């Protein structure tokens, strides 16, 4: 076990999923986000906010996606209120293999419906 | 008993250096620190200097705010070695873990996080 091949500024199924070619239960849509449930849930009520614009990885986002990247955070909070989540949630941005980062396109989940553990893994 | 929504925290004590904190960052709108009970080899928070208490009652004109908690964040991890990656967490209310009402983004890394995140 060694090889590895990656291509951090290429397609990826989060972009399939934008441009409609592939399904996904869709929560919300803007001119610049997407919300939708996860395919894997972690919770009972487990969704990802992600920017239109392909940021790979937080670690390369730059000082003028500031405000985008709060977008994210204000839909995940508004979408939480509408899906019901008044007992609380959980926020995730994962990056790089250290962060579990399953996916090339910034993200940022959502997690509620159930109590939360600490550590965050 | 019980420190009530909109009640001050621990972190006014730590913005205005009435108690000792290690400082990795600060500008007129937010501080970095590392958190006291660590969970990781790095683990270290971003809050904003506007108290907003929960970040379920941040309002619209926060979402720059919120965002440059991010960006300090991943500029904060890269100052301090966390090239294979980290996780940064947000939490709400009882189910997210939440007892402190001061926003606070967590970044932790130096090993492997691991899923679900908690």
């Amino acid at each position: 076990a060694k090889a590895q091949v990656a291509r951090p500024g290429g397609d990826t199924i989060f972009g399939k999923i934008i441009r409609k070619e592939i399904p996904a239960k869709i929560i919300f849509e803007d001119d610049r986000c997407l919300a939708f449930h996860d395919i894997s849930p972690q919770a009972p009520t487990h969704f990802l906010v992600i920017p239109k614009k392909h940021i790979s990885q937080i670690s390369v986002a730059e000082d003028d996606d500031e405000s985008l990247l709060g977008h994210l955070m204000i839909v995940g909070k508004k979408c939480a209120a509408d899906l019901g989540l008044n007992k609380g949630y959980r926020m995730v941005v994962n990056e790089g293999s250290d962060g579990g980062q399953s996916v090339y396109h910034v993200h940022l989940h959502v997690l509620g419906g159930r109590q939360m553990h600490w550590p965050p893994g």
